[PDB]
């Protein structure tokens, strides 16, 4: 009903080629920009595809508390949405991951009655298991601040993955351009050293933040984090990836509640779904063609879609306009406002297209654009199973 | 050096728009496509992007093991690689979060020394961020598989968030083209019972696929988890988010080691940075406009850039030159092949830009495209989050 919202997206870490669709298409549609983000080439590209942006950057000050910036960055965007404008916000990597401006001002936004939305985007996390080549699946991950990790003495699994934030400004509230002495980090390490002790592997990890570098991935021994040297390397945009040091074993109730009975089938604990983390201590090379592998392939030569296979058969009309939806933010108001009047003015619809499209429902939608065979009649697409469940089955 | 390579990229869930820029590029610039995505709008879209797509969805089947499909949908992306095609493998989310085929593809390629790359993507759990209004930073996020949970025992923190992905499918090895009966399902039920108690919250999470939907945030105690209308909810692409029950105290010897000294001004426990957890038990309602917020917003009628602060001064020919590189994989692999060639070809650089291109370090393209104030001189700096204690 109120005129004005607030609409917080995200640019990705990677300069530029990081940001979704739907972010660079809220940035577009946007009556003001508000963004604050890390390399220049990104903040050009943002100026390019708006008139109407501001840099939040501006708001940091060396000794000026960050909570105080925050609050300034969140009321410069609440102001304008108060207005009646249609304001977008624009932060690195996911805007809600370690960003306290964010949820601040679409809280503000949502308890004053205006419309309020933040867009995930591609967090350093994200890239982090990307670059790093593990899953957060196998086996756990735990995320923590740095400084938190250690004021609230936060629990590790060291059967699972740890990702720690914001490792370079231990203990620091403040804000200097030119970076910190982060001179409490052998506080850090101390705590690293008690649970996991001196000898186990920590992952320096820095994601190119441009198109042509590489990322920093350096391993390091906890004890090696004590040399000034390497100490020196760890800055604001490094994260620490610490792997696991020992596997998990089965609880033998829980395999029998999930009847993968048969005791002796259930892999040794020490057994692993190709591939492995590389980035263990003693990673044992796991066989990536076992009989079982190349059964399977040996099948794909008869291999013909199962008789419940659905084929995409769609029109040109009806994927353009879901395009439309998801790459026009004023096309998707206009439909959400009506539907029936938008689907009755699309061109070139199927009568099937335009009243799928009039319902909105999911099951409308995916009849329309998919072949549903007679032997079929939510999405179910599971692309990990547990090492346990899969051999076993 | 060998020909051949594997990209594999994400889609992010929400239908098309949360695909990145560089995915998209990718896909375009493949000579083969392998995707497995849910929904048939972001299919056809991929089918508009490149015309030799292969669906991996195909690779299912009733009773099969999803083992054996991932082994064949790795083989077919890795068969092409061998050929010497640039190969883009696309998966919905981030390809690289709960993915088997993924993970296994990418080791075989790397193992046989092709050019293995996978590129970030939003997942899930981004999405639950986003859409449940939360940061994994306040205070802290365990992520796991919801089977994973269950037979490894993996422990939970009270104190932090908790994320249960696949708690649709817990103990289920296969597929079946019309869902599972989700049987085990109060086994998992049973574990968040001994863990958080009867009475506390777990949010149901279904992130919006398409465009113009809502998310499902629902809301319910562990013992509503047993009721089968509510238990029949949880699906193939149900999430569970289990908010924290108590808020961690200080350790006094690390308080004095960051010399957070005067103890009588560290934040009570209880004390909280606007905005609470909306999905906590008794979330005490916390002040957006404290004293110390109208002072900081008084502040900004006489703001001025602080001296230090850098300017944007670039070009178009460089913000072009910049968009290039991360939206054209073909150009990038030119430049990252002879920084000097690529740089000195293209058109209307300054001379600074064309040094900077030629040498690639970030200190010089930030110098070229930014303004450096003689006070800043006498590192990237983007600290957006504060926990409690510190700030105040
Ligand atoms: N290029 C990079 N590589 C690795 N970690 C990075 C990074 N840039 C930022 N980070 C991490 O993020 C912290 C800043 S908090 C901002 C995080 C951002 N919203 C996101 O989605 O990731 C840094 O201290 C570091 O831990
Ligand atoms: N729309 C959606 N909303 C919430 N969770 C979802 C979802 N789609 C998939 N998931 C989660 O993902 C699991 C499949 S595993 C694949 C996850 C995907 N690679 C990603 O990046 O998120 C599901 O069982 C569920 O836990």
């Amino acid at each position: 009903t109120k005129a004005g919202s607030l609409t917080i997206v995200g640019t990705g870490i990677e300069s530029i080629g990081q940001m979704t669709l739907q972010a660079l298409s809220y940035i577009e549609a946007a009556a003001k920009v508000f963004y604050c983000v890390i390399d220049p080439a990104t903040e050009a590209f943002i100026l390019t595809k708006n008139k109407n942006c501001v840099d939040l950057y501006q708001y940091y000050d060396n000794g000026k508390s960050r909570l105080n910036t925050y609050t300034q960055m969140s009321e410069l965007m609440v102001r304008e949405v108060r207005k009646g404008l249609d304001v977008v916000g624009v932060f690195y990597g996911h805007p809600g991951v370690f960003v306290n401006p964010s949820h601040r001002a679409l809280a503000i936004a949502k308890s004053e009655g205006y419309r309020a939305r933040m867009l995930p985007g591609v967090s350093a996390e994200d890239c982090l298991f990307a670059d790093l080549c593990i899953d957060p699946s196998n086996p756990g991950c735990l995320t923590y601040e740095a400084s938190d990790f250690l004021i609230r003495d936060r629990p590790v699994s060291i059967h699972s993955h740890l990702v720690l934030f914001q490792v370079g400004c231990v203990g620091i509230a403040d804000f200097n351009f030119t970076g910190f002495d982060n001179n409490k980090f052998g506080v850090l390490v101390d705590r690293l050293e008690q649970e996991y002790g001196a000898e186990h592997p920590v992952v320096h990890y820095i994601a190119a933040m441009m198109p042509h570098q590489d990322p920093v991935t350096d391993k390091y021994t906890v004890a090696q984090l004590r040399e000034p040297e390497i100490a020196k390397r760890v800055g604001g945009v490094s994260t620490f990836y610490i792997p696991p040091k020992a596997r998990k074993a089965s609880n033998l109730d829980i395999i029998r509640r999930l009847e993968l009975l048969p005791a002796g089938q259930v892999p040794d604990k020490k057994a692993r779904i190709y591939p492995a983390n590389q980035w263990e201590p003693d990673v044992p090379e796991v066989e990536p063609y076992r009989p079982s592998d190349q059964a399977a392939i040996a099948q794909l030569a008869d291999h013909a879609p199962p008789e419940q296979y659905q084929p995409l058969a769609t029109s040109k009309a009806m994927s353009d306009v879901m395009t439309k939806l998801a790459l026009d933010p004023k096309a998707l108001a206009d439909y959400k406002a009506d539907h029936r009047a938008f689907a009755q003015s699309v061109p070139d619809l199927t009568p099937q297209e335009r009243a799928a499209l009039e319902l909105g429902d999911s099951w409308a939608i995916r009849c329309a654009m998919k072949n549903m065979p007679s032997s079929l009649l939510n999405g179910f697409p599971w692309v990990i199973v547990e090492g346990v469940i899969g051999v076993i089955g």
